[PDB]
């Protein structure tokens, strides 16, 4: 008996994503995690989008 | 006698501007104000950067 995910995982665009998609035709998934790790000086994200 | 500004004004990149400068080679000044107005639905900013 195996435990499997009951439903699909939902990906959502953030407001920062909306701005970059309107202006640059480009989306960086989970923008805020990158910006916080970038200004804090942390070289590694904990997880992938 | 006229009243004149005593010092140069300061223009600062926000951390979102850091992310988009690195990624897209471009900056949208007052990135967060555009973001907040765009999600709120409001068409006019009070002033420019």
């Amino acid at each position: 008996t195996v435990s499997a995910p009951a439903t699909y995982g939902n990906f959502v665009l953030s407001p920062e994503n909306a701005v970059t998609a309107i202006s640059y035709h480009s989306i960086l998934a989970d923008f805020n995690s990158y910006k916080a790790h970038l200004t804090s000086g942390q070289p590694h994200l904990p997880n992938d989008s």
